[PDB]
């Protein structure tokens, strides 16, 4: 059961030597006390033997043992945030003369880590829309090294088929990497190594570390892709502290009954908008009649807090500050997973620019809601207030 | 003055809020009132408004503050690591097709990151002795890009004579980006900027931190180069965290007490060594006769506590456990930097291995040691006794 | 509602500075940049104006304020742990000649501060049955100066009448300070100030914390005995450090979603133990029948997770290691609170031994259980485990 | 010697675990994995064995291990800061009754407990000039349990003759308990446990921590004592958070250098200041011809940076604005001990106050200065620039 499994993951006595959580063991210098000791070490350098800081201590061991075991695979790699975790996660697997395919929903740094570093170096980047499916083979070229999917998508919410896409990767490229931006899902609920994807990236920062306040990416990878990503990110220097890695495996034990509350809040607050007249749509997977929502249901084991909607207008620049400045608990900032509502908004020609080679199909403005732990009456009354500002 | 700077930099009121020291501020998520604040923020996203934890918040915009003071710089991009600086400061600068000359004596590590990750990308290095001075000219060509110095060099120790490569540089590509991994001086015992070097790095892992504890690459660029180095580096989510950047500020509060004494001892000792009739070479830079000491004694204004010796013997395999395992003070571990004396072996043949297109001009064992803050006397006696289990 | 004031409490921009949490300000020295700024904040040194680090700095004064909104007072004082907390509130109020009145149910740490430190200061201490309600009027003496309740009582559980048992103490006592361990009830779950009760002490170690991996008390007293508690409180040196401040404030924000899951587990396991063979009774005040319920659900708002068991017969030595040391799930540990269920034993004689002038009325075993977040079927198959292993 | 024992102290495998610092154990809960492992921590819950976080983890019995021998002592109990330390450790010595015999020159907070909480518990204090030496005697009263000496005074420096004072209170009341302040000597440039003092207690806060980031107290007791002073301690619940403890530790390591530095630099101002037409008196123990300078000289190893000096007036409030806002270097601010200079002002009067049964004798504001590690021709004219403002 996944609630025992977050409670214990990682927690062993060599790492917690007596207390309920790993130790926090801070260091570059690990001590060797012969040199048959320092031989082992290094032997072992990559698979938990102390030796250097940078490959980590106890309490990144810990770290990487627990996501192991609940994404389901051979080895954790750990980085200072998701946008790192994402850029050297797809360095890791790319020469001059590759091709990358990314979901053209992809997170925007994603997207121009690929534009703005990739394509210097020789590796092109082409775009596929999220419901494509099946139909992804025709994409697939000779050079198609990497495909890289996100589901939900960032901002529109749109949820992959990822059997269908996996299968039709495998039937044109059976070496593929298949890599997928996992965090909105905190990486347990969608267990992507089970669909065949090779490597789940998180931004530990949202929900695995969940008050905000932490900064932290991992890529959890199967036998066959671990040693390339390991020491391929080793080599761009790519680690986290370990105050911060401790403070990710603490995270995990809350993990559980967090998302229960934010999915649980989230949907009412979707439900609720869905039958609003001030709103045209509502971009949440679980809900029904939302791109992809078939497969959130399939797929997925539950849901966390994220979701947008467009509202039945364009504010004008006066009704954006009118809507936005005045809410009493929802807060602007970026980032989510944390334990307070936020509330960002963008036009549709913003979303049409993250887009690339598409259009959006609304005109509306697109409000992007985080639901977290307050009560959802007291939310949903915010929200009511909010839409009479712009009524 | 240094020692008053150094206790100073960059402790402000608006960073400080009444402490001595930087408060620190962690998050991802930062709030933004309203939509105008949100705006400027946006504006000011590199500038030292608060934006998102990926660029920072108040902690490392004090130690940004710092560092720019203490290295005479426009600005400084924070890294998980000393690797990860030198391996995301030479990516910020290449594209395919660029050509990188590096000292054949840069860490290991550096020249790994050369020939595993960029080659494969489509930019080259090339190799030069850390003696070359102005002949370094004659290897310049027509698509070099970036020149990488480190000077005191990894293990060995040869100091470069910065001033003739620089001039040499901007005679041939005045447009070249030279580069040095200044860790050796922390950056302070050697001001790069002011020799028109244009990007200072350090592993702040080292005696920065100064304790062993905490891992941190810095960046400090001029104007020139500032905002390419930035964007990039962010593009691939190199970051610090809060905490570590609050610790590498405190380390600094202390770093001319300590690194007087590293010299003070270090000497010493390299001194004794220099006589002893079971050593052939003593390599420090403060040492007279070692590789580029009179450079050492003309640009730096001091020396850290680093060095290196050469045995008037190859050890075997067994000698060197008996010489290794039974010191009383000095330990074995890498790193360096720290409170603690610490001490490695080498053969030849290994370090030959990573003299690019060089080979090395001793045979006798080579010992690497750290020199702390121990009593140099009890040092000196655990080095005798080492001396006498292999004489 | 209470899961929005868990989310905001203590969260002003004053603290907050742009993150969504408190900085963590790490201070002794507190600087005055003029001699006007140090007179305001030696006059206003303990309302909340920045002064010396005993006093505290921001993250301190954000955690008041949080408590102070949470538990409806008028401050909060900090303390090393709970127990600190409770001997120096009682300390705070207590002078040579006075009397303390205590329930037998009482945490023993403090009935051995009462025994061990007060006796020999001149302060008496006696004892009061936890079902007394209005009785204790007649135990009342004139030199009483404190009441102190636990509710419900440590180990056994015993929820007190407190409307009776206040209504009581002001009618023969009013001066009298009463005070109450409310660390069950994480201060939240039973509202005490709003009872009469004076001062609302807890081991914020336990819920507040939430993860097992950190110590504090707090004690949040009414307008009447603020003065006299920070005052005297300080001059014994009692503060708590600025993160664990920071971490305890951070707990608050989930405190909400654990305890209805703690809540609902727990009472899902003490109703199968109401109904198993090998158990004679089950101490759950939110279980019908056990001792002082109808005062749990007339007066608190939910449970917490912690409560106990008698066995239906006293294991021996031998009995004892086989049942608890081949827990799967379980763990030995004291403290609660946290992430993780918990268990121990303690013998009917040992609680005979900790409730002064009082015989127990069970003769099994009496196991406590901490029930954490894990999955509540695999916890009742290793309970079930448990009692094959002493059938 | 020192520096090495600094180096070193604490830090074993058993605590450390392959770094070089002792690992961060965070808990209140301690796992037992068996019944057998439950009762021998049980025993050994005062004896550096895992039993329950009030009495300590693996960092704390680092921190503990290096203070009883950096000290001398048999055990080392420690406290949430140093104000805490003092007046916990005299309560664990007296009880109704008993008589405290205190110098006239310590710490204000300290006398302020022996007033305001002993009084009321009927525990008398009297008072003794510093320099009293065997004429301490004829002060000690048949129920006199505690004496406590602070060495320098606090403010006006005044050095004790300990040998003296320690004989007189051995000749009459060899059973007494002698406690020292020890904390401008860090606890080590005064070995007072070898001169027959039964505790010396420091706040960490200051040398120790090193950085002004800190709160700790600190009490190391002999044989004879050790017992009493853990036990009542743990009473009144004190104990520090884990990571305090740590960075204690970590501040060891530095101190030998560090106060090297601030003895060079305060005796180089206070011998310029002693020349100075405005100032009357210097108050620094290494200087000749200070107060009880001649013990300082026979009894220390060294000097910290913390003295006084006395203006050739008393300012008025109009001058001492003029004077302490407009220093560049120097920091108004509480505590000391940090990399950074402070200075207060005390008028004589307000000394006076706090000199119990005692007049000053001299009529200048008194300046105390902490001289931190900036450059000391920096610091000489940034007080020379504040003598200008008021000459
Ligand atoms: C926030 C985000 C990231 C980046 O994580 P950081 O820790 O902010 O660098 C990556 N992927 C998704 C889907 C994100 O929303
Ligand atoms: C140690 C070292 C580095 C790497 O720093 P890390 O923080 O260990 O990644 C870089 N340069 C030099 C010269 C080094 O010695
Ligand atoms: C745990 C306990 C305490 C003591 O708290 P610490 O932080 O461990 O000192 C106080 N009251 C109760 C009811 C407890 O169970
Ligand atoms: C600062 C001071 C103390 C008090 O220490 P805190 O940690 O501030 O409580 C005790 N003794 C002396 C001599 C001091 O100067
Ligand atoms: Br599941
Ligand atoms: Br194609
Ligand atoms: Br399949
Ligand atoms: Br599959
Ligand atoms: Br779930
Ligand atoms: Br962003
Ligand atoms: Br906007
Ligand atoms: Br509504
Ligand atoms: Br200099
Ligand atoms: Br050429
Ligand atoms: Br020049
Ligand atoms: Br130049
Ligand atoms: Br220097
Ligand atoms: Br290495
Ligand atoms: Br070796
Ligand atoms: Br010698
Ligand atoms: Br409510
Ligand atoms: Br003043
Ligand atoms: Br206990
Ligand atoms: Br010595
Ligand atoms: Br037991
Ligand atoms: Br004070
Ligand atoms: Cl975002
Ligand atoms: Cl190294
Ligand atoms: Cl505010
Ligand atoms: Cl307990
Ligand atoms: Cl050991
Ligand atoms: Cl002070």
């Amino acid at each position: 059961h996944l609630d025992t499994a977050l409670v214990n993951a990682g927690r062993r006595k060599k790492y917690t030597q007596g207390s309920v959580n790993s130790v926090i063991q801070r260091a570059s210098s690990l001590v060797f006390d012969t040199v048959e000791a320092k031989k082992h070490a290094t032997r072992n350098r990559a698979k938990g033997e102390l030796f250097y800081g940078r490959r980590g201590t106890l309490t990144h061991f810990s770290l990487q043992e627990a996501m192991c075991e609940l994404e389901g695979g051979a080895g954790c790699a750990l980085f200072p945030c998701g946008a790192a975790a994402v850029a050297n996660t797809i360095l890791a697997f790319v020469e001059q003369g590759d091709h990358v395919l990314m979901t053209n929903t992809a997170y925007e740094p994603s997207q121009d880590f690929c534009t703005k570093i990739l394509a210097k170096l020789g590796v092109t980047t082409g775009w596929f829309d999220p419901l494509i499916g099946a139909d992804i083979a025709n994409l697939i070229q000779p050079n198609t090294k990497v495909v890289f999917l996100e589901s939900p998508g960032s901002i529109t919410m749109e949820v992959h088929d990822v059997p269908a896409i996996v299968a039709a990767v495998r039937r044109v490229a059976p070496e593929a990497i298949i890599m997928i931006d996992n965090t909105w899902a905190a990486g347990v609920l969608f267990k992507a190594l089970d669909f065949g994807i090779d490597i789940s990236i998180q931004a530990a920062t949202k929900y695995l570390i969940g008050h905000s306040d932490g900064m932290i990416g991992t890529a959890v990878a199967n036998a066959r892709c671990w040693e390339q990503l390991c020491e391929n990110a080793y080599l761009m220097g790519q680690m986290i502290d370990a105050d911060t890695a401790y403070m990710t495996s603490r995270g995990l034990r809350t993990l559980g009954v967090r998302l229960r509350q934010h999915h649980e809040s989230s949907l009412r607050v979707a439900e609720w908008l869905a039958q609003h007249p001030q709103v045209a749509r509502v971009n949440h997977p679980a809900l029904p009649g939302s791109k992809g929502h078939e497969f959130w249901k399939r797929d997925f084991s539950g849901s966390s807090g994220l979701f947008s909607f467009v509202l039945n207008k364009r504010l004008t620049d006066a009704e954006l500050a009118a809507y936005l400045d005045n809410f009493s608990l929802f807060s602007m900032a970026y980032s989510w997973g944390g334990f307070e509502s936020l509330i960002l908004a963008n036009q549709p020609e913003h979303i049409a620019a993250i887009r690339p080679e598409a259009e959006v199909d609304f005109s509306g403005t697109l409000i992007r809601l985080h639901i977290g732990l307050e009560n959802v009456d007291d939310l949903l009354a915010d929200l009511a207030a909010g839409f009479a500002r712009i009524v």
